[PDB]
């Protein structure tokens, strides 16, 4: 079976890497505006449109193209199989019986979209009205994979009413109780809202992820996974994996400022938790959706191995001196996409069984 | 758990029903043209008043025998609809929750289905799977299928063969009928080759599907051609089914041969084939709602020990059912069992 993967650090045989061609902006509501500090609210609400319809520049896409293939490349020469996934149709609207929305998104974050658990590729239920389709770019490769054995499954489809989100939400004070914009209509979750350690798999609540979508996937999974919630203190909170990356076993990577450790499920207490260090660098692009702590999206070729990007020199410094072996690739251009090397993968086989490490 | 349905025949306790409320007709291309004997229009409301009054005589006859009836919610079957590749005018209506969803044990399974028309019909029922996931039931979907024109062969014409190509997975769950451990499908103009395969690895652990092969060159969905009663007892169709190349599993079943009709359905509008009669409903091994006209197939049952329950139900038919179409049995009392 070419689908073969239970952890973020088995030694990687294949991936899917993402693409930016005919990428197009995200969409600003009824999501994507609480991913922004209030003070950078003014800039962005200026650059992204109501339900899409605006491509990204495409001098920005052709420099992302550029980076991506030197990622690419380096993948290649460390022994990786990489699967480039072709773009389609963004630009297309499309249309349920209730909403309708001008474009897609784009294909450069696979990681988003699918879950790989053991010999199964999960479909998510992604609450994002722009990225109903997003699958589309990737069935060549699912129903290659289905062919040679690979399990296929989605999670139902959302409706995605207007119930599934609070019109009236506002970011807690610094004292209240964390709060995200999704609610508890239907079950919805993106992939990348969760990261895998065999058995065992963490998650979070975010802006898309609710806890009836938690609550499905633990079902689907009840008879070989337990699955940890975690609490992030980001307010703006979409996807994990700049939040909690597990490196190795006994080895996770943790974010100072969005985890306190703490609070953190008690099963990590057996791990060694790794502190990221701070940037002191803001990465800049002419959309501005940066968060500076890009620098945890690191992707394991195995358990030494780390792709790191190359103005993260505290990353790179604290991952050497952690015992890691940093392979360094430039790839800010890809931020403005929504992702790094993590977001921009699936790892779809790695070498290796499902255990428990805790 | 309140989703519990492993066969056609246990007890039965709870069970969604179809709705005819905001129908739309069915579009004649690609598929629908080669299963009568892009929408957009509804249905005269003459014909849905008529068909919802003999859907409350039925709906009335369930609860009467002890059937807690599940009623769906309204939605605009008359609102468009488009992906990335292609538009419709509009849905085609709430009338046949067996073709939408397989109830598998405890497991509610969304099915891939070919006709772009019916790409929301789900969407009738999201409360109801919501209480039941929320009240422990297990709900999966199979990959919601792309639906582009390679799925379809439009230059077809009758010979077996079929209109949906092997482009992707796709099946409609009314071509399968569940008899425990085993369960039996065929091939139709909506259900392909790649979808037998997905649900049979879907349920690989558990079960073991047989494919029967039907000489009707209309075929869309089973529950028409083959239908389980009871074990060690089924009921097939003596157009659409040769006896002798049945699969080895049923040597130890009696087959009961359904008798000819006698009967065209008299309507306006006329979709469905003669052999409407064999869309039963088992409520137990024993007692079966069969449609009042059906006299020939009335008493085969009661000559072969079954229980007739008659109820009046061809206004129905132009919505593309009977019985066992405008159900969905969600729990009946009973266990896992193999049959055979």
């Amino acid at each position: 079976c070419p689908v073969n993967s239970y952890n973020e650090w088995d030694a990687l045989e294949e991936v899917i890497v993402g693409s930016v061609e005919g990428a197009m902006l995200p969409a600003l509501e009824p999501i994507n505006k609480w991913t922004f500090p209030l003070e950078e609210l003014a800039s962005a609400q200026k650059v992204l449109f109501e339900t899409g319809g605006i491509p990204y520049p495409p001098e920005m896409i052709a420099v992302a193209h550029k980076e991506l293939n030197e990622f690419i490349h380096i993948l290649e020469a460390e022994g990786v199989k990489v699967r480039r996934v072709k773009p389609v149709d963004f630009f297309a609207s499309f249309s349920t019986p209730a909403w309708q929305v001008r474009s897609g998104f784009c294909a450069a974050n696979p990681r988003d979209v699918f879950l790989v658990i053991g010999n199964e590729i999960i479909e998510a239920p992604m609450a994002d009205r722009n990225r109903y389709f997003e699958a589309w770019a990737y069935r060549d490769l699912l129903k290659e994979y289905f062919q040679a054995g690979a399990k296929w499954t989605a999670a139902p489809k959302p409706q995605l009413f207007d119930a599934q989100y609070d019109f009236n939400f506002q970011f807690p004070q610094t004292g209240e109780p964390s709060r995200f914009v999704v609610t508890e209509f239907e079950p919805t979750f993106d992939a990348a809202d969760f990261v895998r350690c065999g058995r065992d798999i963490f998650g979070q609540k975010s802006h898309v992820t609710n806890s009836l979508g938690i609550e499905w996937l633990q079902r689907h999974l009840e008879d070989e996974y337990r699955i940890h919630i975690i609490e992030s203190q980001c307010p703006e909170a979409l996807h994990i994996d700049t939040t909690l990356m597990p490196l190795a076993p006994g080895k996770i990577l943790v974010n100072p400022e969005f985890v306190d450790v703490n609070k953190l499920p008690k099963i990590l207490k057996s791990w060694d938790i790794l502190v990221a260090p701070y940037p002191n660098h803001i990465p800049q692009n002419q959309l501005r959706l940066v968060s500076e702590w890009a620098g945890l999206n690191v992707l394991m070729l195995d358990e030494e191995r780390v792709i790191v990007e190359k103005k993260q020199e505290p990353m790179i410094k604290a991952l050497k001196d952690w015992g890691f072996k940093p392979i360094v690739c430039s790839f800010e251009s890809y931020y403005p996409f929504l992702g790094s090397f993590h977001c921009a993968t699936l790892d779809v086989r790695r070498r290796g069984t499902l255990q428990s490490y805790f």
